[PDB]
Formats: structure tokens, sequence, C-alpha cells
């Protein structure tokens, strides 16, 4: 269920983290989740057994056609891109010119992730790779090619998020601020503001951090998780299914005279291949693998899969693009102030599932 898409989430954050230790970090589970899962439908065997634990299953209790159900019935409630929350999500394929497959492919992978098939001139490569790029802004690319090659073809799923924030910052409370990288080095940044609010609200002493909720118009809101100072690695190693829950379950309602949040923009591009190896998935990288569930013959291996992501953070809301675009001076009360690294979950109001990750190490990287 959605407990498995939890589960997969937080083990694919410690294997980047730990491959980049100091590094801003940003990425959609959903996307990856999905991308690999569209690939299961023509693998066999060991190879099939591999990615559907890897991704979190349990098969002692899920058969596979309940797996893609699940995914079926997943992509059939984001798309909503009306409500002032849009949020949008597509499946594709590009294949070399004249290849042959198999009708029950062809057909599952479109009644079951709505796929479209694209034919492709591959010897070309160099205007090839632009037209795929183009068509993934945000998403998953998985290239396939001949077993132990050239290119026979690239699965790939999108995505795309707007939301607008339901109590926004006025553009005039944005000033320069500092914010410290280390406990003695720091750069400037635009800081956003708000003045007397009540907002949900818990402080975790077991962690020594505090989490904070700023909901969007719609069904979705935005956690924000700050640490102490020299506390993020300690938070970090318990980013736990139930820590989540623990969270979103204690918090309160509660009365801010100030909230400074810094105006930020990050993109990332992410070869998975390692990560993948240590979380399982390994014989559909190699000679071994199965996939003759796609023409008919074992002919067929994984050779890369990549993920690229790309966030903005402002006065009106969130967006999954890039960015463009009197002021007096207040200081009382309570002043929670977000000038130190971070977390940042995406989730629906109603549900346990993530749509995006994150970590900011640095604003201006």
């Amino acid at each position: 269920l959605a407990s498995a898409n939890v589960d997969f989430a937080f083990s694919l954050y410690k294997q980047l983290v730990l491959k980049a230790p100091d590094k801003n970090v940003i990425f959609s589970p959903p996307s990856i989740s999905t991308a690999l899962a569209f690939l299961s439908l023509g693998a066999h065997n060991t190879t099939l057994t591999e990615i559907l634990k890897g991704l979190k299953f349990n098969l002692t209790e899920t058969s596979e056609a309940e797996i893609h159900q699940s995914f079926q019935h997943l992509l059939r409630t984001l798309n909503q891109s009306s409500d002032e929350l849009q949020l949008s999500m597509g499946n594709a394929m590009f294949v070399k010119e004249q290849l042959s497959l198999l009708d029950r492919f062809t057909e599952d992978a479109k009644r079951l992730y709505g796929s479209e098939a694209f034919a492709t001139d591959f010897q070309d490569s160099a205007a090839a790779k632009k037209l795929i790029n183009d068509y993934v802004k945000n998403g998953t690319r998985g290239k396939i090619t001949d077993l132990i090659s050239q290119t026979m073809m690239v699965l790939v799923n999108y995505i795309f998020f707007k939301a607008k924030w339901e109590m926004p910052f006025d553009p005039q409370d944005t000033h320069q601020s500092r914010f410290y990288l280390s406990k003695k080095k720091w750069v400037m940044v635009p800081m956003m503001s708000l003045h007397h609010l009540t907002i949900p609200y818990f402080r975790d002493e077991e962690l020594s951090c505090t989490v904070v909720e700023l909901k969007y118009t719609g069904n979705a809101s935005a956690l924000f998780i700050l640490p102490d100072q020299d506390k993020m690695e300690e938070v970090e190693a318990m980013l736990l299914p139930e820590t989540l829950k623990r969270w979103r379950d204690s918090l309160e309602f509660r009365e801010i005279g100030e909230l400074y949040l810094p105006k930020f923009s990050i993109s990332r591009d992410y070869n998975l291949n390692d990560i993948l190896l240590q979380l399982g998935i390994e014989e559909a990288f190699t000679s071994k693998a199965d996939l003759s569930g796609i023409t008919g013959a074992r002919n067929l291996a994984v050779s890369q899969v990549v993920h690229k992501a790309v966030l903005d953070v402002f006065e009106e809301g969130t967006e999954a693009s890039a960015a463009t675009a009197l002021s007096a001076l207040v200081e009382t009360r309570t002043i929670v102030r977000f000038n130190r690294p971070f977390l940042m979950i995406i989730v629906p109001t109603d549900t346990q599932n993530i749509f995006f990750m994150s970590k900011v190490t640095n604003p201006k990287q």
C-alpha cells in the first residue's frame, strides 16, 4: 500500500545522503516508484522479484497483479490540474524504428500506466537525446539496451506541481539576511516573513528539532523541520516511517510573532545505478537480466537510470519549475527563524504519502 511508497522514500534518502553528506537534496519518490514498476511489467523471475521487493512491497501479502492496480489507481488520482492545486504525471516509451513488441506488453502498458509510444531514430543520437530531455523536465528515465550494445528504448515518467500558500507572504516583508552554513560561516539570502499567525506546531525534544506545517490551498501541505545547531545528522539517523506518523500526530496550533523562511530554488540530476544496487535491484543490470516480457527474447538489459528534479519556493507558493521575478522591520515576541540547514517534505493532507523530499544545506548553491 502507501506504506510501501513512504518506506521506499526514506530508504532512498539515506543512500543519497551517504553519497553526498554536505550538499542539497531534492527528489520525487512517486516518479521513481512508478517508473520502476512500469519497467517490471516486462520482467520475469528473479529480475522481477528484486524490483518489487526493492520497492518495499511484501510479496507474502500482495500479488504482482494487485501492485500494478495500485499504480494505476495512483495515476488516476494525481492528475488534477484545476482546483488551485495543480499536479500531473504521465508515462511514455521511445522505441527504435522497426522493433517488434509483444501484444500483451503494449496493451498492459496502455491500460495500466497510460503509456504512449514514439518511433525514434537513435542513430542520430545528439538530436534523439535533446528530444527526450525536452520532454522530461521533472522525472525519471530508464535506458534499455542489447544484452551484454546500442540502445533499444527508453522508458520515462514525468511530473509537474504548482500550488498556492493558504497564507501568502508579502513581497514587501522580504529582506536580505544571514544564513549560517556552519557555526561561523554564512551567506546573504532573501528572507521572507509573516507576522502574528496561528499554525500547527510541535517541539520534538527527543530528536532536538522543531516542526511546522504550512498549508496550500487544496489537499496538500508542506512540513518544515528545523534541527538545532549540529543536530541534522542525528535527525537524519531517525528519519523513518514511524517518526513521520508521530510528528503529524503531535501537531498543535500555536501563535507565533514572526516566522522567517528563505526564498530559494534548487535542482539536481541523479545517476541512480549504484544506489539501486545498494537496495537489492541487481540482476537487471547484468547479462542474467530477464526482460523477455518486452520482445519475447532475453536479449535486453537495463544500462542506466536517471532522475531529475527542480523546486521553487517563494512568496505566492511552490512550483516545480525555475524562477523569474515600505518593508519596515519589526522585532518582538516569539521568533521562529529558518536561518540554518533544514528539511522540507510535501505531503497530501489526508493520506500518508510523499510527493517531494528535500534538504537545504546551502540555498545559494
